[PDB]
């Protein structure tokens, strides 16, 4: 049967969204009416059964009980889609030359201590991860180095786990998480260990949905960044570790070809405080976009974990 | 505002995310996911929904599930009623619209209540503020003949608006105000209970947070829930509302039906029936069940339901 176009259904949608209500949050009512209307039409069009609907309702309970709604947002492409719309806006405005954005993901932790120029961020021993230096120069789109810019990174350990989100046991606070203010020449450096990519929690709601679609829930090895500086927009980006077999099969659709730097083998590690003489080095330079009339039209406010 | 939805990049992303071009799998599930995601992406594009707005919605979904309230929200934004509208329309088209009208189940059924023959007393806990109530009727098929041994199940709230197994102020006795009766040889059932009071959504929970955002209340009028089943017939999900409740036509779950507001009668003689006062109220609520078409019930609903041991 098809009922969506009937007066009874359209009146129910108007009442459920309180479109005819006293002055209120008009924007919220507009969004709720649109999403509810679309859901009702999809149920009608695809003949979605009550059993199927209640299975979707039950899934929403599990999704939130697991705390995984933002992980699902990445896994079904919604987080990438937000980047697509931001990129389209920048393109229409004539912007080029900045380091490409990519997704934040759900695992930022606020409050990491800020160091000048260089930070050692591996606080916990990890025998299976080799030492890694990440270094680079931050500039603006005019090519000039940005001094005092804030470069933040976070990444996983050799088991694919992040501090504050490790199910096998608590890591030291801010393990593999750090913030550096660039030096006078725009330079930043992190001394860390090499990340390994991971999968979604195997019994969690995100992987349950992915299993139902026939999809894996894995990401290639990567390092996250936030980069900010006076006169410039905040950049959310990442880089992928070259050579990872999942680099073009990320379940969160986040890989970009300009964000895959070369990995160089180096010696002299002990004088840098690394745990072995031989280590890997990645040079990741970063270009920030200036503000427009003092405004950052793309910084994102969302719930984020914190720690002391 | 940009418009990207109808670009190859976005359509390719939707196909990958729902795995449309994947190896053999659950095509139906992939079809539903692709449709829901596509509509969501189009709505974000059409209404210029900002990342901050999207992450607030994602955060709400986390709170909804953490509260265990997705089924309460399904009732509150009309989705549960909408499923009834579609079932009613299918019944009308098939000629299976001759029985007592359906209405929503709601999320508070509990399996395992004790069953009695003919008559059941289901108020196990005292409730000084609720007066005694007899609910009785006859179960027939659409041809009018009584159905013997049909199962009539009842559940409802106490005077504070709380159900057993879902009372936040303290545990009720298992299956307080929950019972089942097997009809007698002439189709009769009777419940002896206490009068329910209507209630509201948990005030701090996700459902009321969203309703507050819309400017709506989260209250229901007083009512009694029923399942009725019997061999050879479809399972009926229905309710009745208590006459005179001011919320009767302003139910936050849109479940009231004019056919399901029975006359309440004042009676005396309660003590002889095991009621706590001489005066009591009686509601007659007859049930007409539809015979199975082709031996199968194609409107019965399987959903997660609580259960308990008596
Ligand atoms: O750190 C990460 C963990 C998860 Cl689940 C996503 Cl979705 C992104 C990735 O960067
Ligand atoms: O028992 C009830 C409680 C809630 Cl929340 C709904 Cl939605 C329906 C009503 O029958
Ligand atoms: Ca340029
Ligand atoms: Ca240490
Ligand atoms: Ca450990
Ligand atoms: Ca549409
Ligand atoms: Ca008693
Ligand atoms: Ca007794
Ligand atoms: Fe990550
Ligand atoms: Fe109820």
């Amino acid at each position: 049967v098809k009922v969506f176009d009937t007066k009874e259904v359209q009146d129910l949608l108007k009442a459920a969204a309180n479109l005819n209500g006293d002055a209120g949050n008009a924007r919220f009512r507009q969004i709720v009416h649109r999403l509810l209307s679309d859901l009702f039409k999809a149920i009608d069009d695809l003949d979605i059964t009550p059993d199927e609907v209640w299975a979707g309702v039950n899934y929403l309970n599990k999704l939130g009980q697991d705390g995984e709604a933002a992980l699902l947002a990445a896994g079904i492409g919604l987080e990438k889609y937000l980047d697509i719309r931001m990129d389209a806006a920048d393109r229409a405005a004539g912007l080029d030359g900045g380091t490409p954005r990519t997704i934040e993901g759900p695992l930022y932790v606020a409050g990491a201590p800020v160091r000048d120029g260089v930070a050692k961020i591996d606080l916990d021993d990890d025998a299976d991860a080799g030492p890694l230096v990440i270094r680079g120069t931050v500039t603006g789109t005019d090519g000039k180095p940005l001094a005092g810019a804030l470069v933040e990174c976070w990444h996983a350990n050799s088991k694919g786990f992040y501090s504050h989100f490790d199910p096998t046991g608590a890591q030291t606070a801010f393990n593999l998480r750090g913030a550096v203010r660039t030096d006078a020449n725009g330079k930043y450096e992190f001394r860390t260990l090499m990340p390994v990519g991971y999968g979604c929690p195997p019994q969690g709601a995100t992987q349950q949905l992915l299993n139902g679609l026939g999809r894996h829930g894995n990401r290639p090895a990567h390092v996250h960044f936030f980069v900010s500086g006076d006169g410039h927009r905040k950049l959310t980006t990442q880089f992928n570790i070259e050579g990872d077999p999942l680099i073009w099969d990320d379940f969160a659709y986040a890989t970009r070809e300009e964000l895959i730097p070369h990995v160089v083998d180096k010696t002299g590690g002990a004088a840098l405080g690394m745990k072995s003489d031989a280590y890997k080095e990645i040079e990741f330079d970063i270009v920030l976009t200036p503000l427009l009339d003092g405004r950052d039209n793309q910084v994102v406010h969302r719930p984020r974990a914190s720690a002391d």
